[PDB]
């Protein structure tokens, strides 16, 4: 009755393990975790309190490749096999996806104690934006940061932003190599070159002021290119690697925030604090409710985050608008007629109020944002075990939840013919969004309490967008002028490109080219240029 004889051979076996040839040990350090991975999934599948987990061969990596390249196609397949709730492994993390409006509710309206946005996001935003703001702070501070920024995002602010944005668009048609409307009546542009440039010029001039705008006319502009380099999700896998690239990022953040603090410290020194910018605004209004004031460094880091977030979502969207309208001359024609009616043949100057009377223009943005949500996935880290109601499921702390209103945007059940671009699906519903009923305030204004709308381009709950009206104002001025000034179409055989999902935002796969021509070949844009 000796099991001792077996316990010796355990020890013996361990000793022989340490004496295998390296060719068999390396092999083992590969085969052991691979074998163990597969048996763990097999066993995991039996738990009834866990959503189905998507099968994967490579440990740690998980479904990263397929998710990273075609997330919506990944979601549709998983949805057919497993339904609306499923998990998948992603570079070391377990992601629990909840699709559809009930997913929007589950994730966007999760209790503050259940999930953390900053725990999912901080490890990219912080190196790009700087410390102490956005996701490098507790949620309550973020809530008030959004409140501060919203104080420069009023109707009265938009009324003064409109002519500023319009002047920038005209200067851009006049001076940019991509246009030069005074010298060329037709031409070809890559919209992934023009829109990011037009977006930074207009957003700077209005949110940052003329000083910062003027900086863009110099080599300073390169720093923004550098800073944006660090805003690619190789940095979620690798937040800090001691290579180059990471260093222009860090350098840019320091140099750009330095430029903002310089301006800030000079205004306060010269008593020059008015009501022009987001900068004036945060200088007058950045004291938290417990009495602590934001530092000049935190104010500048917040400016970087706000400008950069708004940079990428808006430029991607005007790119898609131009790309969809280029094969839809009927929509351009219709948008033009609206321009002629609202602006009295173009003899009325565009104002923020006149923008609100251009429903087809706004529906075109609304529709573009339906087909091309610039953020295909929003994440939280689960902080406390979460029960999914009317199910047996429990999402344990340490998991991540993934919500994807952009996927619902593309479902026929909610938007008939969802892959067809049609601005008329929004007739007499041209509002950028609308609180479908009751409201709640998390610290930056009252917003819809329910988040079950299948159309959720600006998310919802405490992390909801506050840039929506600014985006519509900027995209609206932009497109109003494009429409009244140019017609445009594709080179022969070209069509709307597929999205490049691997980036920060769901940009079109470049180069995405369109051919423009002046509606009025003789029209000249005034003002001086080199
Ligand atoms: C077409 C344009 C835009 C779209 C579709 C969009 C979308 C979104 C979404 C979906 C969220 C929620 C993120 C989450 O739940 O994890 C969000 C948050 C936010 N956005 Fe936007 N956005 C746009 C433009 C802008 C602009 C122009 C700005 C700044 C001027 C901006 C600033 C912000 C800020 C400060 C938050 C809050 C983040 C948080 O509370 O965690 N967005 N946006
Ligand atoms: C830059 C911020 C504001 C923090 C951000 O929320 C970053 C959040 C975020 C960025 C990238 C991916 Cl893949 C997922 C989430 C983006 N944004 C939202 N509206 C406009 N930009």
């Amino acid at each position: 009755s000796i099991v001792g004889e077996a316990l010796e051979y355990v020890n013996i076996g361990l000793s022989h393990f340490l004496a295998l040839p390296l060719a068999q040990r390396i092999s083992l350090i590969i085969i052991i975790p691979f074998i163990y991975n597969i048996v763990w999934q097999l066993l995991y599948s039996l738990r009834k309190d866990r959503p189905p987990l998507v099968f994967y061969w490579i440990p740690w990596v998980g479904s990263a490749v397929v998710y990273g390249m075609k997330p919506y196609e990944f979601f549709e397949e998983c949805q057919k096999k497993y339904g609306d709730i499923f998990s998948f492994v992603l570079l070391g993390r377990v992601m629990t996806v909840y699709l559809g409006p009930k997913g929007h509710e589950f994730v966007f309206n999760a209790k503050l104690a259940d999930v953390s946005a900053e725990a999912a996001y901080a490890h990219l935003t912080t190196p790009v934006f700087g410390k102490g703001v956005i996701y490098d702070c507790p949620n309550s501070r973020l809530m008030e940061q959004k409140k501060f920024v919203k104080g420069a995002l009023t109707k009265e602010a938009f009324k003064s932003y409109v002519p500023l944005i319009a002047e920038e668009v005209y200067k851009y048609f006049r001076d940019s190599k991509n246009f030069r409307l005074n010298e060329r009546t037709t031409g070809t542009i890559d919209v992934m070159v023009t829109q990011p440039e037009m977006t930074i010029f207009t957003a700077s001039r209005s949110l940052l002021g003329k000083e910062m705008r003027a900086k863009l006319d110099t080599d300073f502009a390169y720093l923004y290119s550098d800073l944006d380099k660090g805003f690619t999700p190789i940095n979620f896998v690798f937040p800090n690697l001691p290579l180059e690239h990471y260093r222009k990022r860090d350098h840019a953040q320091k140099a750009i925030s330095g430029t903002y603090m310089s301006l800030i410290k000079e205004r306060r020194k010269n008593n020059d604090i008015q009501d022009r910018d987001l900068i004036d605004s945060l200088m007058k209004n950045s004291t938290y409710k417990d009495g602590v004031k934001m530092t000049d460094q935190e104010i500048a880091n917040l400016l970087i985050g706000v400008l950069m977030g708004g940079q990428h979502t808006s430029a991607a969207t005007s790119a898609w608008i131009l790309l969809h309208l280029a094969e839809r001359p009927d929509v351009q024609q219709e948008l033009y007629e609206e321009q002629m009616r609202v602006l009295d043949g173009g003899k009325k100057e565009l104002t923020y109020d006149l923008l609100q009377e251009m429903p087809l223009l706004n529906q075109t943005i609304k529709e573009t944002l339906r087909m091309h949500h610039p953020l295909h996935s929003l994440f939280r880290k689960v902080m406390k075990d979460m029960h999914v109601p009317n199910t047996s499921y429990v999402i344990p702390a340490g998991y991540h939840v993934l919500v994807s209103p952009g996927y619902t945007h593309l479902r026929d059940e909610y938007f008939p013919n969802a892959h067809q671009f049609n601005i008329h699906r929004w007739n007499n519903d041209s509002a950028s969004s609308y609180s479908v009923g009751e409201e709640v305030d998390y610290g930056f204004g009252a917003i819809s309490k329910g988040v079950s709308s299948p159309y959720l381009p600006f998310g919802g709950g405490r992390h909801r967008c506050i840039g929506e009206h600014f985006a519509y104002c900027q995209l609206g001025v932009l497109m109003s002028i494009f429409i009244r000034t140019l017609k445009w179409h594709y080179p022969e055989g070209k069509t709307v490109p597929p999205p490049d999902f691997t980036s920060m935002v769901t940009l079109p796969t470049g180069p995405a080219k369109i051919i423009w021509e002046k509606r009025n070949p003789e029209q000249k844009i005034g003002g001086r240029h080199h």
